[PDB]
């Protein structure tokens, strides 16, 4: 798009507009929007921000790493501030490519038995991996791969949520930064312990999260769901790699999970290696899966 | 019943973001009909929730009636259009002077006078003593949850409160799971550790380890010796009070009643003047 500037905080007038009526009290909810110049739909994350946070947002935007677009990433369109008079708070807008069919989590929640068919898991997992491969080659770690951050377009295209990942813009607004988020999709290396005191992310941390997302697609929830988050945090580096509960799954799927879920990131395969895994590489029903997913989308849209 | 909750249209308007009790945001709310101020904790009702907010509202109305706890007014449901969750509005007492964190950040040198720390710490302890006798653990004592009214009254907010971990800096060692503590216990005494961290925050402008990434702070809290005031300027009674709050093993940590008898808390002859001095600061902070 012609009027996109990812390096500056601008007024959205004449660039983007909300289509849904946005009320009072926003803190990260996503609304249908539109690119004014092209008419193309957009997803707009809206947050009420203080005058102080706006100054901070400006610096964070300067630190945004850049990367070309990719069919498996919901294109990030920038950050905007919609001004209010002094005293009353302004609103930060984070703008992204619109994905109509909702998240992978909603898809599984809406599916009978909260389990997706294996060939659907293979298709979705490959698209996630292709999205990650693109970020990784540009030296960007997603950091929040989970079913809720993997979206479907109307045409069953798979896209990773990008509301400014290379500077975690959506997890800093209302002091959500000082906070440890949800731990269920966290790799062992991102959690500090005796052998790992400097809990440092690596590109490979996204691959562990991708494996947890594949279990989430298979069982409707990540392995340590409902457990107090502090206990999940203690158990992740200690427990054996999570494994699918049901015996119904193919050997290739169990094998794919073993690849993602190597606890020691130094021994965990790269995104390129996981893309060559038979579960991902061999998809002869790929044409049909898209058709099957596209029908599930159109049937839930009523 | 949750269905009995009315729409806030024509009753309350959201003015500006004041805090965050995450879940959701906290707003300075203006009563449309009277012009009177209130704090509004806005949250999306997944429902799901149902019992979760029902028991939050239940404990808000049950325990808000103590001079050291901000009083609960009522609740509203802002019905949202399809495709979005409805919003729950919890209306609370607006504490005009803001949080003790803001107070210290606005103070020159990011340090409060010792007799102010003693006064604030005692009111926190009195608020905690009320919750503890009613078998309630606050679980989130920190400068951001300790507020000052315009009359320099000290009030606690966001008590008795879930798949995410908040900020870890004020967490007691027992609330953090490790080899020797796999269960991550919450005891009434966990609030006392947090109270000690809040006293350091009042003294230095930030809790110990504020620098560290939250995950690293989480690893260091059970390992590091009890935090201690950096400056040598503080009195021995204040160092002694911190030693009392900051006993790492909660089984050996004094109760709220024992800490209320500590000389730093018990001996406050300038109590009348401190309130005057605090009221002066808050009324001065108007620009
Ligand atoms: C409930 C839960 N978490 C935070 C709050 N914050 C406030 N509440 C009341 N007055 N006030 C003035 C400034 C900030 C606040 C309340």
């Amino acid at each position: 798009l012609v009027d996109i500037d990812l390096s500056s905080l601008r007024d959205p007038a004449g660039i983007f507009e909300l289509v849904e009526v946005v009320g009072n009290g926003t803190y990260g909810q996503v609304y249908k929007g539109r690119h004014v110049k092209t008419g193309q739909l957009a997803a707009i994350k809206v947050m009420d921000v203080t005058e102080d946070e706006e100054e901070e947002i400006k610096l964070e935007i300067n630190m945004l790493k850049k990367y070309s677009h990719h069919r498996n990433i919901a294109t990030y369109y920038g950050a905007f501030i919609k001004k209010s008079p002094p005293g009353h708070d302004d609103q930060l807008w984070l703008v992204m490519e619109f994905c109509g069919a909702g998240s992978i989590t909603d898809l599984v929640k809406n599916t009978k038995g909260n389990t997706l068919k294996e060939d659907w898991i293979a298709y979705i997992s490959r698209e996630i991996l292709r999205g990650l491969a693109h970020l990784h080659i540009h030296h960007v770690i997603h950091r929040d791969i989970k079913g809720q951050n993997v979206l479907l377009t109307e045409n069953a295209e798979v896209k990773l949520v990008d509301f400014g990942v290379s500077a975690q813009l959506d997890r800093t607004v209302g002091r959500r930064n000082t906070f440890i988020g949800t731990p269920y999709w966290m790799a062992p290396e991102v959690i500090a312990c005796d052998e790992n005191p400097d809990a440092t992310y690596d590109y490979r941390s996204d691959l562990w999260s991708c494996g947890i997302t594949a279990i989430e697609m298979a069982e409707g929830a990540p392995p340590l769901c409902d457990m107090h988050p502090m206990r999940a945090l203690f158990l992740i580096p200690r427990n054996p790699p999570p494994r699918l509960k049901s015996k119904k799954w193919s050997k290739k799927f169990f094998s794919f999970i073993e690849g993602c879920l190597v606890k020691n990131y130094m021994q965990r395969p790269s995104t390129e290696q996981l893309l060559k895994h038979p579960f991902i590489r061999d998809q002869p029903n790929e044409r049909q899966v898209r058709i099957q997913l596209k029908d599930h989308i159109d049937r839930t849209r009523k």
